[PDB]
């Protein structure tokens, strides 16, 4: 099982490929990582296997979801750090993933009921909507478009949520640049309308996140920094006219960082879109993945490093992608949600437990979080 | 059991609400019905149930499908006649569904080598494949943008296909309007592209299947007319801007020719879209269910007669379906396949056998297709 092969990322010896996706539960109450956060992590932490957590603030203006942790207090690094000491007594490697949704927010999350922050004014359509903090689903609101210094100040909160990460033991971190969230607002040209240094060329467009990793690499090293994007992904009216151009663009930047600070990344991180194959359709399950797969190989290929992909893998499609060196590793969501024992499971071929979307997002510290059995 | 309880159908006295979709199978070798269609409708057949048949071509342009039927020849007629009665003889009634794939065809389906018609010169995209006659997959190539004077010759291959399955006894047909096929591709603005009386507007828009039902209509009365759409489904890249409204415009335009012509149609049958989309994503789900609920139940509630919901049913989903007024009938396509006596097997509650998807479209007049086992 080519899953299992070992996998050496910089410095960790992992013994496997299996990772746990980056996943927003919603069980930090008020923001402060909680208990149940350790029992989670713990359950489905491995030896030598790779942990990513949910997407975590770095400043009181970046969440856009209910009770999602931050790491911008002290408060917040201390809880943390109970919850980095249990993963790493059970032998896993832990990095926390820093989030900024940017526009992809609503007052009742934001400070003062501020609007929210993006590279432009335009907000998302109502085809999308918000978890509102009453479980209902609410609008996206028009953001704020911040000028030169305020991208400043917030690329400063990277630093310093990077810095706190690394004080409560995190092995790493990873800059969430995708989903269609603050980085993406800045990357992708369906949502990024300026006109400044900011907006335009490629070149401009990529300036966000290459000043983001760029002062993270500078604080804690290149080695502990890992870079998650989804060009191809529109979630949250995150369109590009040119996926694949955009995706070698942010490719180019990051290969370019690498060579002036003389050290690798620890990885770069890419969701795929997946098509779900409809059954009940005439052609449903007659569909090719063929285009998506030369897209993410063709990131992979251009990337000097190790290459996690994510999005819809199976059993199955991880073997694959790791035997045809599409990548290095490969990243679970839904079936680490509802599996524990995902890492497991994939080892013995065991059935997989379903995963309940209905408590994804809610906020009981058991109920749909750490309930799912282990193999029996 | 709602399922069981009797319905009034125009002059159908129905005595159940399970319906046999319509379902490409591909045993109707070089387009001539077979007997083995009949012993498989035959089958499936009950007293005062409603089959609809697999699509049916309409001319020697319009199939996407190998070995599926026509009823554009008088062999064809004299053929299907064979099957209406041994299905007649059972007490059941039977549609035949009328089906123009567009652009969703290749040049081995293709008898003068032209390219496939349909409102646009886009073609399908990569990620989606056609069926070749040797069961591989093949390429969507790209179609012709029918000018502006050969829709009326399309909407008189509709009206002659009419007339010719009453002339074989069929107890009505259906207008495959659904599932990106030849009318989904005027209807969807995520299609037409065209700037003539047939695009722009929802109106424009609106105006193939309008005229097509119209001379069905003309043609053999309204009584004997069914419709088949899918505003919202993910199918052949058949998408639009606001599938509620293009849904509301097709139902006002059916119960105009209701009003118009003094009778109603035999029914209404939609799709539902049973939306997976964006699964992977961190608010690409959130409020997806609620508006496909909203969809379907604003455009019964508009529809001035019979609705027939598919897509997805399960015996508990018929139930609450009819039981809520949500449908006054549902239609089962893949535990139709493996359950020639899904009615009774509901009415029992009895184990459904699952179905084997490799045989759906293959060419065995028994194996996966008159084979698989009734209750003992
Ligand atoms: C409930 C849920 C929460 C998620 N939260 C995040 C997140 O906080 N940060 C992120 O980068 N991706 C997030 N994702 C996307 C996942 O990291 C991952 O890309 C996706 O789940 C992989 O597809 P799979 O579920 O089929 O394995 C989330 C996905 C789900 C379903
Ligand atoms: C093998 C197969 C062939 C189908 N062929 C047609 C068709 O020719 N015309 C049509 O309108 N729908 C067709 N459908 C869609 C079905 O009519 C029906 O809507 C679907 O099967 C219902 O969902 P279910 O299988 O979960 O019951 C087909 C579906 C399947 C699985």
């Amino acid at each position: 099982n080519p899953l299992f092969s070992p996998y050496k990322m910089g410095k960790f010896n992992l013994s496997h490929r299996v990772v746990l996706a980056p996943m927003t539960r919603c069980r930090a109450l008020n923001n402060i990582p909680q208990a149940a956060l350790g029992e989670y992590y713990e359950q489905r932490a491995t030896a030598g296997g790779f942990l990513i957590t949910e997407g975590t603030m770095i400043s009181p203006t970046s969440a856009g979801f209910p009770h999602v942790p931050g790491i911008f207090t002290k408060e917040q690094v201390r809880e943390w750090k109970k919850i980095v000491d249990v993963v790493h007594a059970k032998g896993a490697v832990i990095f926390c993933q820093l989030w900024h949704v940017g526009r992809a927010s609503h007052e009742v999350y934001q400070p003062a009921g501020a609007a929210p922050i993006s590279s432009t004014e335009k907000p998302i359509s109502n085809r999308w909507r918000i978890l509102m903090p009453d479980g209902t689903h609410g609008i996206y609101p028009k953001p704020r478009a911040i000028g030169t210094y305020e991208i400043s100040q917030v690329v400063e909160d990277y630093r310093r949520s990077a810095l706190n990460a690394i004080e409560a033991g995190f092995d790493g971190i990873e800059i969430h640049g995708a989903h269609g969230y603050l980085i993406d607002q800045f990357l992708k040209d369906g949502i990024n309308d300026r006109t400044d240094e900011y907006g335009g060329s490629l070149a401009n467009r990529c300036k966000f996140i290459t000043q983001v990793v760029q002062a993270v690499v500078s604080a804690i090293g290149a080695d502990r920094v890992g870079v998650r994007v989804s060009p191809a992904i529109d979630h949250l009216d995150a369109m590009d006219s040119n996926p694949l151009s955009l995706g070698l663009a942010v490719v180019e930047r990051l290969n370019k960082i690498q060579l002036h600070s003389g050290s690798k990344l620890a990885y770069l991180h890419v969701t795929q879109p997946r098509y779900v194959a409809y059954g009940q359709t005439e052609a449903g399950r007659l569909g090719s993945e063929e285009e998506e797969a030369r897209l993410m190989r063709t990131l992979r290929n251009a990337y000097q490093g190790t290459f996690i992909c994510s999005g819809g893998y199976t059993r199955e499609l991880g073997i694959e992608a790791v035997a045809q060196g599409d990548a290095d590793l490969v990243s679970y969501g839904r079936l680490f949600i509802s599996n524990p024992d995902l890492v497991m499971r994939i080892k013995l071929n065991a059935p997989l437990n379903k995963y309940n979307r209905k408590t994804f997002y809610t906020q009981d510290p058991v109920v749909g979080y750490t309930d799912y059995p282990f193999l029996q």
